[PDB]
């Protein structure tokens, strides 16, 4: 229904707005673009499905997001793909695992601070509906 699309209208709006202050953060921004095959070859060869804040916002405006909750699976995806690329002890992999923890807890944050639960349950329970 209409007022069902409004809802939808008003999850996509928060939802940039939560991705948009992930993406200009400084301590994000290799979240922020695709891994380029270029300048890291075996990227593509090792993470199966490949996620960052750009593709996010793509999928936003795809209205590929009915819920909070499938907007973090793919915040949650973005740090997964960290933690499972940057595996070693050295100061370069902890660095960026450092990162991709603090972009999902931030994330998570914003939401828990921010989103009225009963918009989230909403948003569930028209998504259940179809």
């Amino acid at each position: 229904s209409m007022q069902e699309e409004d809802t939808f209208r008003e999850l996509r709006i928060f939802l940039r707005n939560v991705t948009h202050r992930l993406a200009i953060d400084k301590r994000f921004r290799v979240f922020t673009k695709p891994v380029d095959p270029d300048e890291v070859p075996d990227y593509v060869t090792v993470i199966k499905q490949p996620m960052d804040l750009s593709s996010v916002i793509s999928k936003i405006d795809l209205h590929k997001y009915l819920t909070v909750k499938d907007y973090l699976r793919d915040i949650d995806l973005i740090c997964s793909n960290a933690l499972e690329y940057n595996p070693d002890r050295d100061p370069g992999d902890r660095l960026i695992r450092h990162r991709a923890c603090a972009l999902r807890d931030t994330a998570y944050a914003i939401i828990k601070e921010e989103l009225d639960e009963d918009f989230e349950q909403l948003c569930e329970e028209i998504q259940e509906s179809r």
